């Protein structure tokens, strides 16, 4: 299981940035932050839930999101860069 | 085509923020915002090289990237949020 994380936070406040790196650190345990804000994470479904709980904890769900894209086996032969 | 489009600027910036304006304005031309950054494209295989054309115009390549995930049919009951 392949799963894109992407988290909007805005970055312009030392709280959103500390967010960001909080939610950075997390997600590359489990994989590669190709950007910023993006991480090819690869988990279990166990893992899937924990990571789950603690970033609704991290973020500020009234200004953030996450979306959580669950990419294909072979997802590396499905991404470009421009 | 679904096509994810993610794109990486520093908005702490000004030049940065007018760029992503401008990536939106074009990307919701074809698709949907669904974060500030991030946009759901439905493009034809010809839009998207067209789009890509576009985007290689607006965004500074030193300092920015975009990438593009090819979802597959169905990827809207493959998609969960957190917010």
């Amino acid at each position: 299981m392949m799963v894109l994380v992407t988290y909007d936070v805005n970055t312009e406040t030392p709280a959103g940035r500390k967010r960001l790196r909080h939610v950075a650190k997390l997600c590359v345990d489990y994989g590669q932050r190709v950007q910023n804000s993006v991480f090819e994470c690869s988990v279990t479904p166990a893992e899937f839930v924990d990571i789950k709980h603690r970033l609704t904890q991290i973020i500020d769900e009234k200004t953030d999101s996450i979306r959580f894209y669950l990419l294909g086996k072979n997802w590396q032969r499905r991404v470009e860069t421009l």
